[PDB]
């Protein structure tokens, strides 16, 4: 997250890192939302590559014992049919991970309030982004959770030519775009949290920036709608 804050411990508790094993020890790739106690979804580009991946619920600082931490591996991935990573731009990007085994719900770890099917905010809508990511574009990764305030930019605003013209979709939200917040590198995959009816609610899924910078004005930070991912989500969870 470029031009965040540091999120208290417990505020956004349904974050999860993403790892892969490097050598003998793991490095924080994505973010993630836990749904279920064992399910996660993130963005099925962080899982495009065949590595070793497990899920730590409850974490805060990525390099220090924190004392809430829940370590699982990832017994199977199911990314979305229709997701080809040779165009990101064409959407579907999202995927499910189901753990090996069912984590512990505690103040540090629940799960994610997910949208209703077909949901679609008003412009400007109020949202944070979460995330360990790269705090400047082309930087490293944060060591503590960042947040970052990101209001929506509506699909007609979005879509426009100043802004990105025809690489979003309706099936994405886009939020951001001042030159100064943004998601970045490494949040991929992690919750959009809006508030709906006094309630956070994660809409979106971090997918992509511009190729020209993390935070670059009128290109809004953008975002798998899950709400146009809800029968999916059902179907998946329902059978495995
Ligand atoms: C450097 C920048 N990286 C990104 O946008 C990568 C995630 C990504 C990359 C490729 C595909 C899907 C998702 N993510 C990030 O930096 C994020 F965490 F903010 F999301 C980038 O290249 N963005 C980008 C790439 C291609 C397109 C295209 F789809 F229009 F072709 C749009 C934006
Ligand atoms: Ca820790």
């Amino acid at each position: 997250v470029v031009g965040g804050t540091e999120a208290q411990r417990n505020s956004w508790p349904s974050q999860i890192s993403l790892q892969y094993r490097s050598g003998s020890s793991w490095a924080h790739t994505c973010g993630g939302t836990l749904i279920r106690q064992n399910w996660v979804m993130t963005a099925a580009h962080c899982v495009d590559r065949e590595l070793t991946f497990r899920v730590v619920v409850g974490e805060h600082n990525l390099n220090q014992n924190n004392g809430t931490e829940q370590y699982v591996g990832v017994q199977k991935i199911v990314v979305h049919p229709y997701w080809n990573t040779d165009d990101v731009a064409a959407g579907y990007d999202i995927a499910l991970l189901r753990l090996a085994q069912s984590v512990t719900l505690n103040s540090y770890v629940q799960l994610g309030v997910l949208p209703r099917a077909g949901t679609i905010l008003a412009n400007n809508s109020p949202c944070y982004i979460t995330g360990w990511g790269l705090t400047r574009t082309n930087g490293q990764l944060a060591q503590t959770l960042q947040q970052a305030y990101l209001p929506t930019v509506d699909y007609a605003i979005c879509s426009s030519s100043s802004y990105w013209g025809s690489t979003v979709k309706n099936s994405m939200v886009c939020a951001g775009g001042d030159g100064v917040r943004s998601g970045c590198q490494g949040d991929s995959g992690g919750p959009l949290h809006c508030l709906v009816n006094g309630q956070y609610a994660v809409h979106g899924v971090t997918s992509f920036v511009s190729r020209l910078g993390c935070n670059v004005t009128r290109k809004p930070t953008v975002f798998t709608r899950v709400s146009a991912y809800i029968s999916w989500i059902n179907n998946v969870i329902a059978s495995n």
